[PDB]
């Protein structure tokens, strides 16, 4: 553990070095591309983890509402992985022509993601550096983004969401994840 915030009362942000596919919290979100075809990065690990139930899932729903948009997150059955559910977020590709339509959308792919945990009842949720790997994102923006969307989300008291945790297997993105939480609060 190297940070721990509190967001409001009975909330906290945790970061964390640790591996999405084996953590002890309710639900996980998974930095995924459009077409919720896990065969890169954090995906590929997810997905070889959890079975071919998860990428069948995810085909049938694609195959049922149709190709997500970026900022936009969905969910599916999680397979073997620990947990009954993975959230999908769907980052942003980066351009530097469209900086701030990619901070947006990175902003809205975290609350949509906290959003679907508070509906499914999760009370602990795993985050990454969203878009930071294959997409591109600036890691230092992409941090800022992230702690900010989550700092926005609980601007007000209130939650069932008791636990966040910003992760990631890397510590240089880990010590980014840190630095952001002390830049932002
Ligand atoms: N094998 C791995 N295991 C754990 N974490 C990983 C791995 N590979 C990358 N990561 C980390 O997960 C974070 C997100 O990186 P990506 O997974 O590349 O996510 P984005 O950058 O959001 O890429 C989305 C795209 O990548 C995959 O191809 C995915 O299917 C989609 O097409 C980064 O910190 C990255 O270092």
């Amino acid at each position: 553990c190297f940070s721990r915030t509190v967001l409001a009362p009975g909330v906290v942000l945790i970061v964390q070095q640790g591996d999405l596919a084996r953590l002890p919290v309710d639900v996980v979100v998974n930095a995924s591309n459009e077409d919720l075809k896990h065969y890169g990065g954090l995906a590929a690990a997810l997905s070889k983890a959890a079975g071919p139930e998860l990428q069948a899932d995810c085909d049938q729903i694609v195959k049922r509402e149709g190709r997500l948009l970026p900022g936009n997150a969905t969910i599916s059955k999680a397979g073997k992985l620990p947990y009954h559910h993975v959230i999908h977020a769907v980052g942003p590709r980066w351009s530097g022509y469209e900086a701030p339509r990619c901070v947006y959308l990175l902003r809205r792919a975290v609350q949509l993601s906290l959003c679907l945990a508070e509906k499914y009842k999760y009370r602990s949720i795993a985050i990454p550096a969203i878009s930071s790997g294959v997409f591109g994102f600036p890691l230092g923006r992409c941090v800022e983004t992230i702690v900010s969307a989550i700092k926005e989300n609980f601007q007000f008291k209130k939650h069932c969401l008791k636990e966040i945790y910003l992760v990631d297997v890397s510590e240089k993105t880990v010590e980014a994840f840190a630095e952001a939480v002390k830049t932002v609060f």
